[PDB]
């Protein structure tokens, strides 16, 4: 439910620097995702679900791994899913793998 996803794919790194700061202080969730990953499309309408639940605390990010390279690159992704979770700029969490309650628990947690 909650429908539609406030979750916005970033393009680049450049793209999801601008990203971040448009966050301001709200919990970034990065998703490293890929549409040939059958646990990361199972996780899906999870991310949906919380994006709009928690969208006056939370910020939802998708980042597909073979369209930016760079930024699974540089945050060492090699599980999918992975989730990196992040706060001005620090890190807060991260772990690896379609775990919906994980998911909730870490959020609600950081809030
Ligand atoms: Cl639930």
């Amino acid at each position: 439910a909650a429908a539609a996803a406030m979750v916005y794919q970033v393009k680049d790194k450049a793209d999801l620097d601008g990203q971040l700061t448009k966050a301001s202080g709200k919990l970034v969730v990065l998703d490293f995702f890929a549409t040939w990953c059958g646990p990361c499309k199972m996780i899906s309408p999870k991310l949906v679900e919380l994006s709009t639940q928690f969208a006056d605390n939370v910020v939802v990010l998708k980042v597909d791994v073979d369209e930016c390279e760079d930024i699974a690159m540089e945050y060492n992704i090699s599980s999918m899913p992975t989730f990196v979770f992040l706060k001005n700029g620090v890190k807060v969490e991260e772990f690896a793998g379609a775990n919906a309650k994980r998911l909730e628990d870490v959020i609600k947690a950081n809030i």
